[PDB]
């Protein structure tokens, strides 16, 4: 894990019936916990859902851990890790996503699957009424030998309202790794730019680990 | 919709990282609400998860509706319908599934996607400790112009215990259809036989609609 790394990504998924494939390329600085990506819709253009639901599936190797917190992500390399996630929205939309993260040379590779079901037809995902994810703090804890992370997320709506989502993530190291204690990872996630139908997006993430 | 119909099916999915593809062929009697299928694992043999989680994704056209309940399934044809489903288990496993059901001639075709995440490593899905689904009663009601069905499900464990799962299904007719009122569909679902690792399975479903 150098201090400059490059990121590659393919995501395939179905949201509410609609198939899509999206690829990204980008760059990040693992130790500063920042990363940026450029994303291109390859299939299923144009998307009939809020692009914002996908963004958080687009690598916690990219988080700044102090020296008193064992970094579960960085230690899993070179061999790697995978995570799985459920995203449960307050109106009944439910998303499943995973990622298989591999390292090869100076690049991180990401193999993503994302599936959304039961979004109400006139709710904020289907009527594209989302503006952003508010920052958040993910809680990280060990269970059955493996790392899990929990966050209450909220999307800011067009209108000033919020739409809540509970994330549950299990991260699995492909080898043994010094387990950490209960800690937090702050997140800030931002569409830096996009073209009209979100066929092209530039995404940024700032994440920092801490203890409270 | 004759009184004998034949069923064909491909399912692709990932449970806990493991990819699989399963095909089925079978027969059913739409008006008597019974149906049987033979299922073959084509890819991902052998499965490291309880096969029972999949069975309910393997068509409510196959339910006996009395004459006072508008049949939403049978009326959608010839054009068809699709459903999406979330399955939320009590230990945190979460499944997403869908089906696109098409009719062509005397055959029903079924295009399934199934994804499971966050099953605890030593829980009853991952340690194959499930024996069956108890019968159930799905509640059916109209919301935002479309049919939804809700059930509290329970798998009988090896040991005599139960493992609970909440199903939420949205069924979407590909055309206008006379909407029904609040009703129930009773279910009984059974592995009639299997070979050791469940590469071959024979599955039966009996479902009956009613009003309480």
């Amino acid at each position: 894990i150098k201090s400059d790394m490059k990121i590659k990504l393919r995501m395939e998924g179905t949201v509410n019936g609609h198939k899509f494939v999206i690829e990204g390329e980008g760059e990040g600085k693992p130790y500063e916990g920042t990363q940026t990506m450029n994303l291109k819709v390859k299939e299923g253009a144009p998307l009939p859902f809020a692009y914002d639901i996908l963004t958080t599936a687009f690598n916690r190797v990219f988080a700044k851990y102090p020296k008193d917190i064992p970094d579960y992500f960085k230690q899993s390399f070179p061999e790697g890790y995978s995570w799985e996630r459920s995203m449960t929205f307050e109106d009944g939309g439910i998303c499943t996503a995973r990622n298989d993260i591999t390292l090869e040379g100076d690049c991180f590779f990401n193999e993503i699957r994302f599936d959304g079901v039961n979004f109400p037809p006139n709710g904020p995902v289907m009527q594209k009424k989302t503006l952003k994810w508010e920052p958040s703090t993910e809680k990280m804890y060990v269970r059955d030998g493996v790392l899990m992370g929990d966050v209450n997320m909220a999307l800011l709506l067009e209108g000033g309202g919020h739409y809540r989502c509970d994330f549950k993530t299990t991260y699995k190291a492909k080898k043994g790794v010094q387990l950490p204690d209960y800690h937090f990872v702050d997140h800030c996630i931002e569409i830096l730019s996009h073209d009209k139908d979100y066929n092209n997006v530039k995404l940024y993430e700032h994440a920092v680990a801490h203890s409270g």
